[PDB]
């Protein structure tokens, strides 16, 4: 096989996320002493499958996954209906006297990579990344509606200003190759999505985040997604390499653990992907909860000292600041 | 002071839970070496406020709280309709035509004690207790709609049949003094309420649970609540005394942590009183989340070995059993 671009967007996206899963896990393994372990599943011809890749109890990474998922399926105008509050262009209304509720169940294809990495060392940050694509099918399997979602974000317990700069800079650089407008909008969006309402703070220092993105020609968005993937390793590996061998106190371990409880609170209360996954009888519960860290802690009425490093993180989570340029 | 039985139910309930908060904390202190600390806040001329007694880093209890909350306020249909699901006599019907809906507001009072205790030792179980009262008001301040809710339940990581039997038995004995139908009914309800749907198991081995209970004269229900309260120290102190000094391993502590992860999943995804609290304005988040343990863990695809003591717990959380004479 030769001549890519010829190929259907759905198949182009699948191949990209499968290559990046391999490239990213290889990158991460290169700075640890343990391997990611693959497990594969199916719902054959019926509706797809995936490949989960998990690292545990490393010298560098305590727990992480890099999962790829592919879904061929049916979508009721009942459930279709609900996912319009978030997605413009989607169709089948059940109308005030028109619409087109062809009942039935419109076909859909979805695929994505979702990754969460949690280091051992308090000074080395948690990160998360997702790039995905979705489409409906016109009786003849071609894309009716479609969009991309994704982004990457960084979750320090100890704020290192260089690390936040590098991470946000390289994702800005990636999006600036396609449109200078996106970084500011997607950075903002990411400040907003990861807000833990009841804690009045974000879980970390954000990054970029977007969804329902269909504004340009899908072939162009694919290159955007690729360049965004390639912002990850050069920032994240660099960051981990310089934090992973810093010394840590039991108090710094405690603070990380507190910040890991915040992460859990976000993922179990606010995360849309998660809620949906856990609902849905027969879902892959272990896979959807691989985002949770190996350890977390909750302390009653805990408040860091003014001017402490722990309070310095809080300044930026309660009040989101700019990271570069 | 006058005959307390002559006071409004709201006042008698407030008094009972404030007494029980003191009696229960003193009881738990009697088998630790560390003290609970008290914090008390007020809602001024809105009424009332609350009192949390919390323990951290005891020799017997790693984390625990015994909390009392008294609220006076106005229900806007933001709940009078959104509470109706769980409350069958509630009352401000915005009618298809006739029945008198408000606009306007209904005044209410609510008060309750809520406690969660998490022992250091893997062999000593976590426990939870709550007794509460709610009423809307007539224009003259007398109760219109009212109910009690509560119960108590036990959450072992290592199953000891006799602990289950004593905990269930003393609570059955309490309820039997008032009515022998209530324990089967409330025992079953507890089996159902603490089911972690996505994990296909309950968090522990249950106990008793009720809500919306208004089936008798509230004065007799007050006395039922008191006897139920009184089932707690005689079961739980006896249980903890014979578990707290049991030897334990790292691996037993890991299982405890895994079970505590299940506890968190329940409290943050399924628990109604937690959801309510994180969503209500001027809610004391730290009070609401004090139920979460100091430490929890999540392991990917963890399954105890066939025949292990860990698997024996799972027998009983995946399929409830009976515990009583």
């Amino acid at each position: 096989p030769q001549d890519p671009r010829n190929l259907p967007i759905r198949q182009q996206m699948e191949a990209l996320i499968r290559r990046k899963q391999a490239e990213i896990t290889q990158g991460l393994e290169s700075i640890d002493t343990v391997k990611f372990h693959a497990d594969t599943w199916t719902r054959g011809n019926d509706g797809g499958g995936g490949t989960s890749m998990v690292i545990q109890d490393g010298t560098t990474f305590e727990k992480g996954g890099v999962n790829v998922s592919v879904v061929y399926g049916q979508l009721s105008p009942a459930a279709v209906s609900a996912m319009k509050a978030d997605h413009k262009n989607l169709r089948l209304p059940e109308d005030p006297k028109t619409g087109l509720p062809v009942t039935d169940g419109v076909k859909f294809f979805a695929c994505g990579l979702s990754m969460v990495i949690h280091p051992v060392n308090p000074h080395a940050p948690t990160t998360h990344l997702n790039y995905r694509y979705f489409e409906t099918w016109n009786q003849d399997g071609t894309p009716q509606t479609w969009w991309f979602g994704g982004g990457a974000d960084l979750t320090p317990s100890y704020l290192y200003e260089e690390d936040g700069q590098l991470f946000h800079q390289l994702h800005k650089d990636a999006l600036d190759k396609h449109d200078t407008a996106l970084y500011p909008r997607f950075k903002k969006w990411c400040d907003e999505y990861f807000y833990i309402t009841h804690r009045k703070e974000t879980r970390g220092i954000g990054g970029i985040f977007f969804d329902d993105y269909d504004e340009r020609d899908p072939q162009e968005i694919l290159k955007m997604v690729e360049d965004c993937f390639d912002a990850f390793l050069p920032s994240y590996l660099t960051i981990v390499k310089r934090r992973k061998d810093m010394p840590y106190t039991k108090e710094e371990q405690q603070w990380q653990a507190i910040r890991r409880g915040r992460y859990v609170e976000f993922n179990l209360i606010y995360d849309r992907g998660t809620q949906f996954g856990l609902r849905t009888p027969g879902s892959r519960v272990e896979s959807i909860l691989m985002s949770l860290p190996e350890h977390a802690s909750w302390l009653y009425n805990h408040h860091p000292a003014p001017g402490s490093r722990e309070a310095k993180l809080l300044e930026v989570t309660t009040k989101p600041r700019e990271w570069v340029k």
